[PDB]
């Protein structure tokens, strides 16, 4: 039903909220929820772990079956699979992990995958333990994504820093 509420409007197509993406999926019932994935779709940590546990491991079982037949994704690439009880679809997107020396230019390719979907609920790509500068990730999102994106950032201090920086 895509019932997004409580978001700050950054641009005509980008919105942001201090929220847990799992609780937003449950409230919103989005057509697409984005997972901040890795290339072998191992959902043990961070956002991926939180989404998988909220599906009672159904997302990991589906992902393992996908990987056995298709192999891993590339950094900057994506894969649409079921959204299970959280969304109609889950768009698994691999942003570069700069803490492991991956190419930051691939963050643009990662966000370009969002343009295949009219509206998405998403986390801030390559942020947190992936090490990219979160202000840079938001700028890449705003400059790359043309479709409607609702960003859930589960950290009040980070949310306030991003909003303050964007409003300069
Ligand atoms: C209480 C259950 N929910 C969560 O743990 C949770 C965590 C959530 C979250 N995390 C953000 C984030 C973004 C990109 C990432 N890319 C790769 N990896 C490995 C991450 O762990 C990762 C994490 C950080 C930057 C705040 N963003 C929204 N919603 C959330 N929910």
């Amino acid at each position: 039903v895509n019932s997004f509420s409580g978001y700050l409007k950054l641009t005509d197509n980008v919105y942001i909220k201090n929220a847990d993406i799992v609780e937003e999926a449950k409230k919103v019932k989005p057509t697409v929820v984005v997972n901040a994935a890795n290339v072998y779709l191992k959902h043990g940590g961070g956002v991926a772990g939180a989404l998988n546990k909220a599906t009672n491991n159904a997302m990991q079982v589906e992902s393992d079956d996908y990987i056995a037949t298709n192999g891993p994704l590339k950094v900057g690439g994506s894969c649409v699979l079921s959204g299970h009880n959280l969304a109609k679809h889950c768009l698994h997107v691999v942003g570069p992990n700069v803490n492991k020396g991956e190419d930051i230019q691939l963050l643009k390719s990662a966000y370009e995958n969002f343009n295949q979907h009219e509206v998405l609920l998403a986390p801030l790509l390559s942020a947190g333990i992936f090490g990219a500068d979160p202000i840079h990730s938001l700028r890449v999102c705003v400059d790359t994504v043309r479709t409607n994106v609702y960003l859930a950032v589960f950290d009040k201090n980070l949310y306030d820093k991003l909003v303050s920086s964007f409003l300069e």
